[PDB]
C-alpha cells in the first residue's frame, strides 16, 4: 500500500533520469541535483516514494538525512565508468554499516547498459562485493533508464520486501 | 470455504503456468518471476488463494516473508531437469524444517510429463526423499501445466486439509 | 526453547560460512572475522544464539570473554589442512580444561569433506584425542557448509543437551 | 489418562519405525536418529508419550537426560541380529541399576519376526536375562514393525502398570 | 547413603578404566594418571566417591594424603603382569600397616582376566599373602573394565560394609 | 552499547584524518591539534566515543588528563617516518606502564600504507616490541585513512572488548 | 582452591615463558627479569598463584624474601645448558636446606626439550641428586614451554599436595 524509497548513487549514474522515467514514462534533460527530488510512482497496487538525491562530493554528507524510515534502496551505478567502481564500492560499504538502514532492502541498478563498454551485472557484482551481504537482502538489476529497460522489474523486486 | 496457498520450486519448473492454467484456464507466454503473483481460484466450493513466487537463486532467500499464515504448500519440480533434482531436495529438505510451515500440507507438482525424458514419479519420490517425511501430510501427483492434466487432482487433495 | 552456542576453531575452518549457511540458506564470500558474529537460528522450536569468533592467532586470545553462560560449543577443524591438526588438538586441549567452560556440551565439526584429501572423521578422532574426554558429552560430525550436510545434524544432538 | 515412556536400544533395532507405526500407521522411510523424536498416541483412553532416542555408541551416553519421570522402558531388540545379543544385554543390566528408573516397568519388543533367521521370544528371554529381574514387572513381545504385529499388545500391557 | 573409597594399585592396573567405566560406560582411552581423579557413582541407593590416583613410583608416596576418612579400599591388581605380582605384594602390606586405614573394607580387582595368560584370582590370593589379612574385611573379586564384568560386583560387596 | 577510546600517537601520524574519515566519511583538511577533539561514532550498535588530541611534544604531557575511565587505545604510526620508529617506542612503553590504563585494550593504526616507503605491519611489529605486551590486549591493523582501508577493522576489533 | 607457587631457577631457564604460557597460552617476547612477576592461574577448580623471579646472580640473593608461606616451588632447569647443570644443583641444596621451605612440594621442570642436545629428565634426576630427598616430596617433569607440553601435567601433580 506504500513504501519509502532512497535512490542514491555517484555523479553521473541516472538517478533522476530512472526517477523520472518511472513517474513521467519520457526522458528529460538533466540539471545536476544539488538538492533533492522526491516523487510517489504507483505499480502493483503499490505506491513507491522515491527520494532522488546528489551524488558529488559535497551532497554525499547531507544523504544520512533521509537514512531514516527508509524501506530500500537504490544504488544506480554507472557501468561505462570502470574507472570510479571503487569509489562507488567505498561509498556502499561505509552505507551498509550504518544503523538507520539496518532493515533497508538494497537494490542495485546497473545503468548505462545500452554503451557498447558496458559492464556485465556480474562483473559489477564482483567488483562491489555484494556476495559479502550477509545481514540484508540485495538484488542487481541491468537497466537502459533512456529505454525503460530493466526499471519496471526493480520496483517488482522490491514489492516482495513489502511491509 | 477459503485456504492458503504457497507455489513454490526451482526456476523453470511451471509455476506461474500452473497458477495461470487453474484461474484463466489457457497456457499464457511467461517472464522470469521478479516479484510474486497472486490469484484466487474457485473449486468444491472452496476458493484457494495462491501465492506463486520466484525461483531465481536471489528470490529463494524471500520466501520467508510468505511461509506466515500458509495451509498449503505446492513444490513444483521439472521432471526433465534431471540435474538439479538434487538441489530441489536441498531446498526442501530446508524448507520442511521451519517452524512457521510446521502444520502445511505438502503437495508435489512433478511437472513437464509430456516430455520424453520425463522421470516418473515414483523416481522422483525416491530422489526427493519424500518417505523421509514423518510430522506431515503429503502427496505427489503427474502433471502437463500445458494440457492442464493432473492440476485439478491436486486441488482435490489439497481440500483433504482443509479447516 | 534457548541455548547458546559458541563455533571456535583454527582460521580457515568454516565457521562464518556454517553460520551463515544455516541462518540464510547461501553460501556467502567471506572476509576473515576480527571480530566477532552473532545470530539465532531456530530448528525444532529451539532457538539457537550461535557466536562465531576469529580464529587468527592474535583473537584465539579473546574468547575468554564468551565462555561465559555458553551452554554449548562446536570446534570447527578443517580436515585438509593436515598439517595444523596439532594445533588444534592444542587449543582444544587447553580450551576443555577451562572451568567456564565446565558443563559445556563439545560438538567437533570435520569440515571440507568435499575435498579429495581430506580425512575421516575416524582419523580426525584419534587426532584430536577426542576418546580422552570423559568430563564432558561429545561428538563429531563429517560436514560440507558449502553444500549444509551435516549441518543440521549437529544442532539435532546439540538438542539432546537442552534445558 | 496419561503416561510417560521412553524407547531405547541399539543401532538398527527398530525404535522409530515403531513409533512412527504406533503414531500414523505407515512405515515411513528412515535416518540414523542423532537427536530425539517425541510422540504422543492414543490407545484405551491413555495418552502415551513416547520418547525414541539414538542408539548409536555416542548418543547412549546421553540416554540419562531422559530417565527422570519415565513411568515405562520399551527396550527394542533386534533379532536377527545375533551377534550383539550381548551388547544389548549389558546395556539393559546397565540401565536397571539406575535409581531414576527404579519404579519403571519394563517392556522388551523383540523386532524383525518377519525374517527367516529370527530367534524366538524364549530363546531372547534366555539371552538377555530376564528371568533375573526381581525389583521390576517385565514383559516380552514378539513384533514385526513393519506390518504392526504385536505392537497393540505392548501399549495394553503398559496399561496394566497405569498410575 | 554414602560412602568413600580409594582405588590404588600400581601403574598400568586398570583403576582409572574401572573408574571410567562404572561412571560413564564407555571405555575412555587414558593418559597417565599423575595427579588425581574423582567421581560419585550411585548404585542400590549409595553413593560411592572414588578417588583413583597415580602408580607412578613418584606418586605411590602422596597416596597418604587421602588415607583419611577412607572407608573403603579398592586394590588393583594387572593379572597378566606375573613379573611385578610381588611390588603389589610389597604395597599391599605396606599399606596394610598403616593406622588410617584401620577399619577400611579391602576389596581387590583382579583386572585383565580377558587376556589369555590371565592368572587365576586363587593363584592371586596365594601371591599377595590375602589369607594372612586377620584384622580387616577383605574379598577379591575377577574383573574385565574394558567389559564391566567383575564390577558392579564389587560395589555389591562394598554395601555389606556401609556406615 | 558505549565505549571509550583515547586515539594517540607522535605528530603527523593520522590521528585526526582517521577520526573524521571514521564520522564524516570525508577527508579533511586538518591543522596542528593543539587542544582537543571528541567524536561519537556508530557501529555494529555501540558508539565508540573517541578522543584525539596532540602530539606535539609540549601536549604529551598533557594525555594524562585523559587516561581515566579509558577502556581503549589507539596508537596511531606514520609508517613511512621511519626515522622517529624509536620515539614512538618510548612514548608506548611509558604509557603501558601507567596504572590508569591498565585495563585498557591495545589497538596499533600503522598508518600511511599507501606511501611506496611505507614500512610493514611485521615490521612495526618487530621495532615496536608489541610481543613484550603480557599484561594486556593488543592488536595491529594496516591502515590507509585517506582511503579508508583498515579503519572499520580496527573498530571491530575494539567491540571484542566490550563491557 | 587456593595455592601458592614459587617459580625459581638459574637464567635463561625459561620460568616467565612457562608462566605466560599456562596464564595467556601464548609464547611471549620476553625481557631479563629484574624484579618479579606474579599470576594466578585456574586448573581443576584451583587457583595457583605463581611468582616468578630474577635468576641473575644479583637477584638470587632476593629469593628470601618470597620462601614464606610458599606451599610448592617449580625449578626450571635449562636442559640443552649443559654446563651449568652444577650451579643449579648448588642452587638447589641450598634452597632445600631453608627452614621456610621446610614442607614445600618440590617440582622441576626440566625444559628446553625440543632442542636435539637437550638432556634426559632421568640424566637430570642424576645430575641434580634428586633422589637423595627424604625430608620432601619431590617430581621431575620433562616440558617445553614453547608448545605447552608437560606444563599442565605439573600443575596436575601440585595438586596432589594440596591444603
Ligand atoms: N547514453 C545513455 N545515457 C544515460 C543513461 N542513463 C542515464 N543517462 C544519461 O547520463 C547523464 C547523467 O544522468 P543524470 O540522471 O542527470 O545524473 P544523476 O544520477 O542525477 O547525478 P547528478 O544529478 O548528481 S549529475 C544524463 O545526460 C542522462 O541522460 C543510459 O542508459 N544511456
Ligand atoms: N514443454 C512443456 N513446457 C512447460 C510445461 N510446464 C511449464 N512449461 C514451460 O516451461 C517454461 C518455464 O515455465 P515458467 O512458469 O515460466 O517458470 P517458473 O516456474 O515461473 O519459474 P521462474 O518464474 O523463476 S522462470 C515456460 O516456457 C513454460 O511454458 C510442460 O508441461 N511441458
Ligand atoms: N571447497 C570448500 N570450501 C569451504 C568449505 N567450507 C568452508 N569453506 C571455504 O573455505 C574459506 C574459509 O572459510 P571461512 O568461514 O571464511 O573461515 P573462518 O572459519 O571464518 O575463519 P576466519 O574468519 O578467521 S578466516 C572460505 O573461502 C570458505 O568459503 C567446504 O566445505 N569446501
Ligand atoms: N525387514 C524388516 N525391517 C525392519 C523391521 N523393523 C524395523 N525395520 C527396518 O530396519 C531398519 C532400521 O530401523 P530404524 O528404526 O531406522 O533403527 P533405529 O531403531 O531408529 O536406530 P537408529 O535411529 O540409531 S539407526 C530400517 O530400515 C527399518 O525399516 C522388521 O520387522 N522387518
Ligand atoms: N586388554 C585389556 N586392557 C585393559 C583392561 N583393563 C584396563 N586395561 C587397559 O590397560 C591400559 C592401562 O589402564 P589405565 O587405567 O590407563 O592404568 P592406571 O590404572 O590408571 O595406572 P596409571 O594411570 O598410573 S598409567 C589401558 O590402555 C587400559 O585400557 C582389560 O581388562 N583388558
Ligand atoms: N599520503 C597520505 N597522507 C596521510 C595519510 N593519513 C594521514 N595523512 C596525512 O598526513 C598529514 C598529517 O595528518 P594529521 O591527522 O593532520 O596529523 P595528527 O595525527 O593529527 O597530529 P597533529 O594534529 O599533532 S599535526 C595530513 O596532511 C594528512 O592528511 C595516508 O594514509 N596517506
Ligand atoms: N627453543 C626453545 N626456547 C625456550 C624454551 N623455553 C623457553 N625458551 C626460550 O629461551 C629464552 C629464555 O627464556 P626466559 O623465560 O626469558 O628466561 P627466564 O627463565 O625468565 O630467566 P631471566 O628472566 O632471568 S633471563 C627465551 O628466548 C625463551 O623464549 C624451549 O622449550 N625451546
Ligand atoms: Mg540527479
Ligand atoms: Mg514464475
Ligand atoms: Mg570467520
Ligand atoms: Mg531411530
Ligand atoms: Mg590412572
Ligand atoms: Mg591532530
Ligand atoms: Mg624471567
Amino acid at each position: 500500500k506504500e513504501m519509502r524509497i532512497l535512490m542514491v548513487g555517484l555523479d553521473g549514474a541516472g538517478k533522476t533520469t530512472v526517477l523520472y522515467k518511472l513517474k513521467l514514462g519520457e526522458v528529460i534533460t538533466t540539471i545536476p541535483t544539488i538538492g533533492f527530488n522526491v516523487e510517489t510512482v504507483q505499480y502493483k497496487n503499490i505506491s513507491f516514494t522515491v527520494w532522488d538525491v546528489g551524488g558529488q562530493d559535497r551532497i554525499r554528507s547531507l544523504w544520512r538525512h533521509y537514512y531514516r524510515n527508509t524501506e530500500g534502496v537504490i544504488f544506480v551505478v554507472d557501468s561505462n565508468d570502470r574507472s570510479r567502481i571503487g569509489e562507488a564500492r567505498e561509498v556502499m560499504q561505509r552505507m551498509l554499516n550504518e544503523d538507520e538502514l539496518r532493515n533497508a532492502a538494497w537494490l542495485v541498478f546497473a545503468n548505462k547498459q545500452d554503451l557498447p563498454e558496458a559492464m556485465s551485472a556480474a562483473e559489477i557484482t564482483e567488483k562491489l562485493g555484494l556476495h559479502s551481504i550477509r545481514n540484508r537482502p540485495w538484488f542487481i538489476q541491468a537497466t537502459c533508464a533512456t529505454s525503460g529497460e530493466g526499471l519496471y522489474e526493480g520496483l517488482e523486486w522490491l514489492s516482495n520486501s513489502l511491509k
